[PDB]
This record gives C-alpha cells, structure tokens and sequence, in this order.
C-alpha cells in the first residue's frame, strides 16, 4: 500500500541531521549526515529479522508490532556523509495530518540491541494550509551522538566505520500523546557513504 515514509494519519515531509560550522554566522552553510525529503511500493523487510537490533520487553520492536497497526512500521537505511570542531549539531523534523492532534516523539539510540539514549518531545499541532503540520525544527543533538560521530569520523578504513555502525540503530516511535494509538515507528540502520557521494536513504516497509 505505502509509497512513501507516512500513513494516511500521518505523513513525514523533511527529516535531517546537520551539522552548521561556527563560521555559519558569517556565511551560512550546514552539512547534512542524513536528509529525507518528502514534497510505486516501497520495498518490503521483515521485522523479525531485526528485532535483535532492538531493545527487548517495553517499548521493543516485537511487541511494538504487537499493538500494531502493522501499516505504520518503516525501516529506513541510511549512508550517512561523514565528510564536513565546535559546531551545532541539530535534527529537524515535520510531519504532517489531516486531523489536530498532540504527537509524543519519542527517539532510541541502541547499541547492540540495547538502549543507551532516549529523547522524548511532544509537539501540538498547528493549522496551515488545508492541514496541521507538526515542527520538531533545529533540536540540539544529543552529546553521545555528537561524541560518537566525532569519534566515528576518525576511523581510518570505511569498513572500520561500517562495521562499528552494524551494530548502531534508532528507533523512532511517534504516538497520539492523548490516545496512546501508535501513528508512526521508524527503525533505522546506517551505513556511511562514500566522500563524493553525499546522503543517501531507503525506505522499506516493516512486514510479517
Ligand atoms: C540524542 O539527541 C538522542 C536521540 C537523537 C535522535 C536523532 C538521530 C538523528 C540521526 C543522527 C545522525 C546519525 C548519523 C550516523
């Protein structure tokens, strides 16, 4: 059915993760480790196949799917751009619905599995143009993942860097913050891309 990152209650129009350098206030400039932008089906992945890369019990992906619907479940594959000291590091999102709701986002860095951050933000929505929109815009990068990239970015071989993140994955879960129905999850996996070529994505649908 899906062919884009969103269901019918709930679409994603721009996701990203940037960096801006100090120097941006003099002229302007961010470079953008993952970006999607959303202004035939998509593939298909089991989840089964996945859930080990995912915390257990509550709030894991098994019994994620469990609650269901299972129309709202993505895998996302990213080849990050580690290629760009002091700087902002920040991640934006929108998204986008039809009716007005208050969506809880809640985000999960695991490694190996196992959670080691998570942020947790709610946006109420705001009436635009035929439709409510949501903008989580310019949020602080969390100090692990800005360390973690740093250190990352120092690798000196891409497989090094490839095999270090086989093991690194976030979970984003989007949820009615009043109703508790699960609107959106997104698990993503990453890969770093190649100096010449910047960011790049696939989208999968989660199936059983
Ligand atoms: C810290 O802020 C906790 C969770 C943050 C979620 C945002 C993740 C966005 C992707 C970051 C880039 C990863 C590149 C390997």
């Amino acid at each position: 059915q899906a062919r884009g990152l969103g269901t019918a209650r709930l679409q994603l129009v721009e996701f990203s993760a940037f960096v801006e350098p100090p120097d941006a206030v003099d002229s302007y400039q961010r470079h953008l480790f993952v970006h999607i932008s959303q202004h035939p089906p998509l593939e298909s992945v089991d989840v089964r196949q996945i859930y080990d890369k995912f915390p257990e019990k509550k709030g894991g992906l098994r019994e994620l799917y469990d609650r269901g619907p299972p129309h709202a479940f993505f895998l996302v594959k990213f080849w990050a751009d580690l290629n760009w000291s002091g700087g902002f590091y920040g991640v934006s999102s929108q998204y986008e619905s039809l009716e007005h709701m208050t969506l809880t986002c809640s985000s999960k860095v695991c490694s190996f599995g196992k959670q080691v951050v998570e942020k947790v933000e709610t946006e109420r929505a705001q009436l635009e143009d035929g439709r409510f929109v949501y903008r989580l815009l310019r949020s602080p990068m969390c100090e692990y993942l800005v360390n973690f990239l740093h250190k990352l970015r120092q690798l000196p071989e891409r497989y090094m860097m490839n095999s270090v993140l086989e093991n690194f994955t976030i979970l984003q879960v989007v949820t009615n913050r009043d109703t508790q129905e699960l609107l959106l999850c997104t698990a993503y996996v990453f890969e770093v891309s190649t100096s010449e070529r910047g960011a790049q994505h696939h989208i999968y649908r989660l199936v059983r």
